[PDB]
């Protein structure tokens, strides 16, 4: 019956406020909105604008040169020809211009910085020090995925991340595509001004010894009668651990994560 998603200010958590509520949210829900974490709506709009500019005005040759040769390589564009996707990591990125690169590099850096800070709070709140220290655990291999929807329903999934940070722009018609399972119900997760949405992922669960929930979520597509005015974007930053991050295979099964492999321990690399 507790199906609401709370909001916290990162700065306030860093000051040691709302400790008990933040800890309970992590354990029972594993998601929350976050303000005051160094992200702006304005910076999201600028990053968005320049990619949409490219979608609409880039030539065929320019588009091919920054298109992912194979989608498995999670760098560059897909769907340039439902949605176009732009993906970035920490290296080996594809950029259509110097200004695009500056804008998107800076946007990636701020998202990565905010994800590290929230993850730092998740670790602190549960008394967790990862093997090799907090800092080396958070200096990792993130992935950013931006989707733009101009103009079969999948089952809810949890993320294979420490945390995932999600910014979106709303639909003009009010449709909310993002939902999570909270307290036994599906709960809408709309655009909120000056707040980012944070999911805890399975790595948060494992690294903390099972103190953090990794909630399942999904993205609905609009029905036929909600398609006018359904244009939207989402920006999803996955804070993924280093490939050699090590966890207990037993604890993972115990937590309800599908793990196919055997042994006492495995690495994130093994799993993904």
């Amino acid at each position: 019956m507790d199906t609401t998603v709370p909001t916290f200010s990162l700065a306030e958590l860093q000051q040691g406020l709302h400790q008990d509520e933040f800890r309970r949210c992590l354990r029972d829900k594993g998601l929350f909105y976050l303000t005051d974490c160094g992200l702006t709506d304005t910076e999201l709009k600028s990053a968005k604008d320049l990619v949409i500019d490219f979608f609409e005005h880039g030539s065929e040759a320019e588009k091919r040169a920054v298109t992912s040769p194979v989608p498995t390589m999670r760098r560059g564009f897909t769907g340039l020809e439902y949605s176009m996707c732009y993906s970035m990591g920490t290296a080996d990125n594809l950029f259509p211009s110097g200004d695009f690169e500056r804008i998107w590099t800076q946007y990636f850096d701020r998202q990565y910085t905010a994800s590290r800070a929230v993850a730092r709070e998740v670790l602190r709140a549960t008394g967790t020090e990862p093997d090799g220290g907090v800092e080396a655990f958070l200096d990792c291999e993130p992935l950013l995925r931006f989707r733009y929807f101009p103009q079969l329903r999948m089952a809810p999934h949890y993320d294979l991340s420490m945390v995932t940070l999600i910014q979106q722009t709303p639909c003009a018609n009010g449709f909310v595509s993002l939902q999570a399972e909270v307290g036994g119900a599906f709960t809408d997760l709309p655009y909120r001004p000056d707040a980012v949405l944070v999911f805890c992922g399975a790595i948060a669960t494992l690294v903390t010894g099972g103190q953090v929930k990794a909630p399942r979520h999904h993205v609905a597509a609009p029905r036929r009668d909600q398609i006018a005015g359904s244009s939207r974007t989402s920006s999803v930053f996955f804070l993924r651990p280093n490939a050699d991050f090590t966890f207990s295979v037993p604890l993972a099964r115990e937590c309800g994560f599908d793990v196919s492999l055997d042994g006492e321990t495995a690495t994130f690399q093994d799993w993904i």
